[PDB]
């Protein structure tokens, strides 16, 4: 007679439940390989665009994302830029959307969008920078690359590809990308795009 | 109290076939994966095209599916591939695809018999004492993911002949084929001389 039985029922719970979020993940995946991998497809010779009326594509998108944050985007004025518009959208698209994701429960988080001339053919770099939980600053070279996560799946859900695709289309474009965290106090990204 | 396990009974013979069920999804998906990413790394792999031995081609084709030929009880008549000039590896993928699209699509009532000749453009034939397909389908039968038969009868990823047409025209082939219903269908494809 089993009393064994009621217990096996509370572990298949847990296995099935497992498999249901361990297959939910595998199509999170699928999915941003097939939006981020058709981008190359319908990739155009770049041109000319103002990076401005990109940048407010990208803040209409996440409407939704920025509220349910409560979060504050000020929006420098970015000037044009030689590039492919549409990818060039995803790059701000992920990096404004990491700063959403990582954004501190406890302080209001703000995000800044900013342009300046670098130093490092002249390429303007544009950044930005949010007051988000931050990484360890041990981690500024892996964070780019893909499926390296640095927390489990249990905090934070996500693919691992977002990031290191930004650096590869930054990368089609003749620009680096680059970090600077402090952790607890914020993290900014920035890539550069260059001129001719 | 026996309620407690006059409920059991009648439910585990269910979940026994539900995650079987589940089970076989996940070959099937892992297959389409894997199968997909085999196909990225071909492309990969390309190298210019040399003068191969199509035979020895043949042979190893034969070698990884003699597992699967003594399986399906079928006679292979192997006859003399010349050469050609083309790219070994892909070739070989190709060989494989419609052999064993060929042994896969067998009928269970005759030994089915299967003939690998070639005859002039240079054009290579599997012919087999298999299944048949209906000429209404031929441009399902070459379409992508659309098979014309459930997955339970007979296993497959949708992608097979899809290949080959790739790797054909990548050569400058064509790919081709006559269809019997019931008594068995020959696919070919042709490689060009220069
Ligand atoms: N603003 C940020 N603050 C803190 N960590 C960040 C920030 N942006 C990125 N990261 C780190 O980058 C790691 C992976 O980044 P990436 O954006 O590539 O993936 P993701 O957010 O997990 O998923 P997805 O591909 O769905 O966007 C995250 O685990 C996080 O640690
Ligand atoms: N020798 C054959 N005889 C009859 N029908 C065939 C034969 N070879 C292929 N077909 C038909 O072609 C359809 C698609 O063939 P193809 O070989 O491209 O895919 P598949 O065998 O189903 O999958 P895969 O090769 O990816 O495992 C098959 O469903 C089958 O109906
Ligand atoms: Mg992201
Ligand atoms: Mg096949």
């Amino acid at each position: 007679a089993d009393n064994i039985r009621e217990m096996g029922d509370e572990r298949l719970g847990v296995m099935v439940s497992g498999i249901e979020k361990s297959s939910r993940r595998l199509r999170n995946l699928i999915n941003d390989l097939a939006e981020f991998s058709q981008l190359g497809r319908r990739s155009k010779p770049l041109s000319w665009v103002s990076l401005e009326t990109v940048l407010n594509e990208v803040l209409a998108d996440l409407q939704p994302r920025i509220t349910e944050a409560r979060a504050e985007i000020q929006a420098d004025r970015l000037p044009f830029a030689r590039c492919d518009h549409n990818q060039i959208r995803q790059v701000l698209q992920n990096l404004i959307a990491n700063s959403l994701k990582y954004r501190d429960p406890a302080r209001p988080c703000r995000i800044r969008i900013f342009a300046q001339p670098d130093d490092n053919a002249p390429a303007i770099r544009i950044c930005v920078t949010d007051n988000g939980i931050g990484f360890d600053k041990k981690y500024i070279d892996q964070v780019f690359e893909p499926f390296q996560r640095l927390h489990g799946p249990d905090d934070y859900e996500g693919s691992g590809i977002g990031l290191a695709i930004c650096r590869k289309i930054v990368q089609r474009h003749g620009g680096r990308v680059g970090v600077d965290t402090v952790p607890g106090q914020g993290s900014t990204f920035w890539f550069t795009l260059p001129v001719s």
